[PDB]
């Protein structure tokens, strides 16, 4: 509902300042880092701040569809705002990084943090420091919970999931280089598993999961199930909304493969070609050359991509509704479907 | 004593393919991630072995001068040397990130990991790695040990403290322009608080302590006390030792002053200075121009730094043994002291 999916959209959003007053606020003044502090702030607010929130607000909602009548105070009701923002915190020390490892020019309609002049590669450790935001914002409102230890081995453990999917993905496709020899199917699920699917939708569910006390190691199994089919196919739809897509896209529908960018519609190529067709890509894919872009598109809609999705579509939603069968024995599937009725939106 | 030191120095570096068998032993057959987990063998190989280790081995000294007979099992005294191994993994995050950001060339006589061709600018990804092993080591060896929660709390916050001292240095001293007018006493004694003070020093001690389950805080405070000077009197003798020393020099007694290096030294001469000397620096300081150095140390030799070095040892000592004496209510001397026998051998 709007009323209600917008309330608690802009409760979180007006939740920044505090989160940047937790942060910097006695830092600010202090005899030895205070000028440290303060860059602080400007980090925090160039960088956090301004996405959509899907990620963080996924925990708020959880948790309302978890926490029983007890725990509604307001304190409670803080922490899964505080605890959403740490996934919003972590979401940005990635970026900032990996706006640096792949030379990016533009973010969020901004300039690259690390292309501000003055900044640099100084970059490097800020976004170090946007990392341990992270945790600084749960010693301060988790500390005394009985799941503090859950969530920062939460927290910890995705953060290195996720780096590992970012180093597969560095060494698949090596942003100054072509070679499609390595674009599997079983790597880009694998780089989609790990990259993202972890950190965008298996962590802000586990975090409500946790506060309310569900730490049964089996029910993280059977929510990582469901979930991480959640991400993997949100992955693909973003990937196909890339170039088959327009009509009302969510702001910015340019684009890139220019920077030989692994998605699955290059992977679902791969499958349905011929060498001959294979070269026609081998060569020109990762161009930023008009009309070699063109081209390659040909060749996806001269192999019909347009249709293999809405085949996969078709599919995805099945297997959900499956996986909430088999995985939504003890957990509210109210959960998965709010999550999965505000992805599978589809567009063609 | 050579034979007990070494002993313990053995002991440690003997224990390394452990952490990595650790690290990696089951990650490195993964059908998914395995190819990431292999290259991490490596940067954990090229990286964190190779120091001196005085870091990590203070805290197995530590343990043993307070665990009591109880505490020497052989498990236990594995964890030291894991909890050991850990400053030296995040040491090493640290490190290759700064290598990056100073653009260096070389490193424990090694190429720098991002200087390696084929990695670049993906080692910044690599030290996020290098971190997250650290907190995989702990979550291994002391999950279930009363004291887990302070030492993620400890090495957590360290990490932090550490990146704003890193941020203060970035600022003062920018790699690619001179300006001294941020070269003050207060400025680099706070960015040697923070960058080096608190890892190398309190660190280790505050690791042992909480394991023997002094978690005190005023009993932490008596602890950073000491310390703290100790870290602080250890830049400065290196910074010392940078330019007015050589006879059995530790390895390399080569230099840097041609990075606009803000040390004890420059903050030194700037205080004994004469607005024309100055200019004699402000222009030459940070140069890679052989006589320009040349002239900056006639400099300080021309002021005589020689002389405040040992004015400034000569006092270190004192405030040390007091300040034992203030702080040494509860904790055994013992540390303290073993800690400075090898810390203020002085060179001149």
């Amino acid at each position: 509902s709007p009323v209600v999916v917008e309330r608690e959209r802009e409760e979180f959003v007006g939740f920044f300042p505090q989160i940047v007053r937790d942060l910097t606020e006695d830092g600010i003044g202090h005899p030895e880092v205070g000028d440290a502090v303060a860059r602080l702030k400007e980090v925090l607010q160039y960088n956090a701040p301004g996405g959509k929130c899907n990620r963080g607000l996924t925990v708020v909602a959880a948790y309302r569809e978890l926490s029983g009548p007890g725990q509604k105070d307001a304190e409670s009701l803080r922490c899964a705002l505080a605890v959403g923002w740490c996934i919003e915190l972590f979401q940005a020390a990635s970026l900032v990084a990996d706006d640096i490892m792949d030379q990016s020019l533009t973010r969020r309609g901004q300039l690259c943090w690390y292309k501000k002049e003055g900044v640099g590669l100084d970059a490097i450790n800020d976004s170090f420091l946007l990392e341990s935001s992270v945790y600084r914002v749960l010693k301060k409102y988790c500390r005394q919970r009985p799941y503090y230890v859950h969530l920062l081995e939460l927290f910890l453990q995705t953060a290195y999931q996720t780096e590992l999917g970012q180093m597969l993905d560095l060494i698949t496709a090596p942003v100054s280089k072509v070679d499609l020899s390595h674009f599997s199917e079983e790597r880009y699920k694998a780089i989609v598993k790990y990259k993202t699917a972890f950190y965008s939708f298996y962590l802000p569910v586990a975090a409500a999961m946790y506060m309310v006390g569900i730490d049964s190691k089996e029910e993280h199994e059977n929510a990582k199930a469901i979930l991480l089919e959640m991400g993997e196919y949100f992955q693909i739809q973003d990937d196909y909304l890339d170039c088959f897509g327009d009509p009302a896209l969510t702001g910015a529908v340019g684009t890139d493969i220019q920077d030989n960018k692994c998605s699955w519609l290059v992977v679902q190529c791969l499958q349905r070609v011929t060498p001959e067709q294979r070269q026609l890509l081998e060569d020109n894919y990762g161009r930023k050359e008009p009309e070699k872009v063109a081209k390659v598109k040909e060749l996806y809609e001269a192999v019909g991509m347009r249709a293999a999705f809405q085949q996969y579509e078709e599919s995805s939603y099945r297997r959900l509704q499956e996986l909430i069968e088999k995985h939504s024995n003890r957990l509210p599937k109210e959960i998965f479907l709010g999550l999965a009725q505000k992805i599978y939106k589809r567009q063609k």
